[PDB]
């Protein structure tokens, strides 16, 4: 009986919670694209306000029997309703934890650096000064500098800060009724064995993980020498292309297992031909229209940021999409560089901004993700198409190249270096964070507990000796920004399960025909892959994720074995060279974090 007054309840308040969220999304926008005192007191005001709100809200809901209701659809909605997250936490308590996180996400966007060969110039930027010396120099002991500048500054800077953080995600976890913040996050997955599935599918990937990091560390020994890599120890981190060393596509040309033959960067055809960033993001709608998906708003031309602005402001260049919960408010801010990388960046944003699109008709509390993963996942599915040679020769970027059996091995080395890589980083990042929200590390132990996991999973170390008076963890953004990294994970492993479907749902892909290879397909134009991509996305979260992986391709449970049989060539020719050239496979303990 008391259903259809639940109904019609739900209905005001979600399109109420929509109009509000819009409010906090436009000054949490203002702030990121322009970082001043004034815009983080707005964003954050702004935010206690809406969780003043989502108290009353929560409390509203015990007047609903809603745990008694017949429909399940009417259940899941009050649910939502009843997780509050932060704003469980007492107004005061609240303030202080936004102060402390805009302290953290403004430290990070306002790092600056002295350049190496000169002390005096002192305003570079990770993005994209830094980073260009990183994926470029090999210069270990630059390197080395430009490694330790920015951890110094982008780490070890917030301690303090960060250690209030845990403390208050922990008391607003803990006020939720969940043991931790760890707890809170993993809620998020529907799925009471969720860790142990993760565990299961890493043990699994883990094995040719270790054949890719034997055989880099031995071709990094030719380059370098054995002074600066050893052959039992792990990696140093700063030879690997990136700063938290999480993808190593970067240095490919040092590592490719043919050098001979053709190695796919992009990077020089695009600036040849004059790409813009504006081209870039055309492309990638042209992308998605060509599969039948919907093109971009005339909102998203007109107020996306794709160039870092000219001007001296401080701003968040981490790459970012943002849903504004109207119709077809939808923005990426994106600081866009003419590279390879960047068009594979610019294709993950847009997947972001075409999920917003295809939820945008469903209740506020279902306009998100059928799981954290499944949003990360989209755009990478794209990604993977336009990275083949397939399609790259379709957009005159990749020319003059013979497909033989050595170009094969090397696209899905440089293919590996991103996906595979990834894979330990990814889990420790929040492996890392769950240990000091479970109070598991005391906080004596606090860095070299980060660097214990980067060790044991990825076998890779700091550059230079660090201790406990250096505090490494938030110089990656997602530590500073506290945004969960457990969806980067799932993503890598489910959007090989989304790209084998919609290859085989294109045409693209067939085990048994030697002519439709998995790792040179391309989607592009195909209209069934867009329909499945349509039939999951529309959904956003109005069903349990299982359910949306369903309506994709019939499947419901989370699988490493899309991932593994792209690769599956890969680890064939990779167990057998590693064997050829008796090389050493496995790390010893790091030495470079001394308690
Ligand atoms: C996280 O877990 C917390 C517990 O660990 C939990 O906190 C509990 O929430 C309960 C509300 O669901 C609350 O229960 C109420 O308790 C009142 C008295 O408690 C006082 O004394 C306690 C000592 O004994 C103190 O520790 C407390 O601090 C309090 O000072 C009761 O008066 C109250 O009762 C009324 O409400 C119930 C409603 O229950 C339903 O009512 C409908 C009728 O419409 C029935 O049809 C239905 O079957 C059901 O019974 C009525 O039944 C009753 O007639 C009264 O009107 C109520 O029991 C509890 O006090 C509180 N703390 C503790 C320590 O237990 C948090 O809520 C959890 N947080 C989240 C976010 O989930
Ligand atoms: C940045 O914010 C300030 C006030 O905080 C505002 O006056 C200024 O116009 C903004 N700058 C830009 C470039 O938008
Ligand atoms: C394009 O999508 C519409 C609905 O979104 C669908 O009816 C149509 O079949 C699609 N076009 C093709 C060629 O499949
Ligand atoms: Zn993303």
């Amino acid at each position: 009986k008391e259903e259809i007054q639940a109904k019609e309840y739900l209905e005001n308040l979600n399109k109420e919670l929509a109009k509000r969220t819009n409010v906090e999304t436009e000054a949490a926008w203002a702030y990121g694209s322009n970082i001043t005192d004034e815009n983080e007191k707005k964003k954050n005001e702004i935010s206690a306000e809406l969780a003043k709100f989502m108290k009353e809200v929560a409390s509203d809901t015990t007047k609903f029997q809603w745990r008694s209701y017949q429909s399940e659809d009417l259940k899941r909605q009050f649910k939502a309703l009843t997780k509050l997250g932060y704003a469980a936490l007492p107004e005061d308590d609240y303030a202080e934890l936004l102060d402390t996180l805009s302290a953290m996400e403004s430290n990070f966007a306002k790092v600056k650096v002295c350049d190496y060969k000169d002390s005096t110039k002192c305003d570079l930027a990770l993005d994209p000064e830094i980073e260009e010396v990183i994926s470029k120099s090999r210069d270990h002991e630059e390197l080395a500098y430009y490694w330790r500048e920015f951890y110094d500054k982008a780490g070890t800077a917030v301690r303090s800060q960060f250690e209030r953080y845990v403390e208050l995600n922990t008391k607003a976890a803990k006020l939720n009724n969940f043991t931790s913040g760890a707890e809170a996050w993993l809620d998020e997955y529907e799925d009471d064995t969720f860790e142990q599935q993760l565990e299961d599918i890493f043990a699994d990937i883990r094995p040719l993980y270790q054949q890719i990091h034997g055989y880099v560390r031995f071709r990094l020994r030719k380059h370098y020498g054995d002074a600066v890599v050893s052959e039992t120890g792990p990696i140093p981190m700063h030879l690997l292309g990136n700063m938290w060393a999480q993808q190593w596509s970067e240095i490919a040309d040092i590592v490719s297992p043919f050098p001979e033959k053709p190695l796919v960067d992009v990077s020089a055809e695009m600036e040849k031909q004059g790409y813009t960033p504006l081209k870039m993001f055309q492309m990638g709608d042209d992308f998605f229209t060509s599969m039948n998906l919907t093109k971009l708003p005339q909102d998203f031309w007109d107020k996306s940021i794709i160039e870092k602005p000219t001007d001296g402001r401080d701003l968040v260049c981490h790459a970012s999409a943002w849903d504004f919960y109207l119709t077809d408010d939808v923005r990426i801010k994106q600081c866009t560089r003419v590279t390879q990388d960047q068009l594979f960046t610019v294709h993950h944003e847009l997947g972001h901004i075409q999920y917003f699109l295809q939820y945008q008709h469903q209740p506020f509390v279902y306009r998100t993700g059928a799981n954290p993963g499944f949003h990360e996942a989209v755009g990478d599915v794209l990604s993977l198409s336009v990275s083949t040679p397939k399609h790259l020769e379709k957009i005159g970027l990749l020319k003059d190249y013979v497909r033989d059996d050595e170009a094969r091995i090397n696209q899905l080395f440089l293919t590996a270096l991103d996906k595979i890589v990834f894979l330990p980083f990814a889990f420790t990042m929040d492996k890392y964070r769950w240990s000091l929200f479970r109070g598991e590390v005391d906080k004596a132990n606090w860095n070299c507990a980060f660097w214990k996991l980067r060790d044991e999973y990825s076998g890779i170390e700091p550059p230079v000796v660090r201790s406990e008076k250096d505090f490494d963890a938030p110089a990656k953004y997602h530590i500073s920004a506290d945004v969960e990294y457990l969806r980067y994970l799932v993503s890598f492993i489910i959007q090989f399960q989304f790209y084998k479907s919609a290859c085989i749902k294109a045409g693209q892909y067939d085990p048994d025909n030697v002519e439709l290879p998995l790792d040179n397909c391309d989607i592009y134009g195909s209209a069934a892959a867009g329909a499945a991509f349509h039939n999951m996305l529309s959904m956003g979260a109005s069903k349990p994720w299982p359910d949306a992986l369903e309506a994709f391709n019939g499947e419901r449970i989370m699988s490493g074995k899309a991932i593994a049989e792209y690769f599956e060539p890969l680890r064939v020719w990779l167990e057998a060279e590693n064997i050829k050239n008796n090389v050493h496979i496995g790390w010893t303990t790091s030495n470079k974090c001394v308690s």
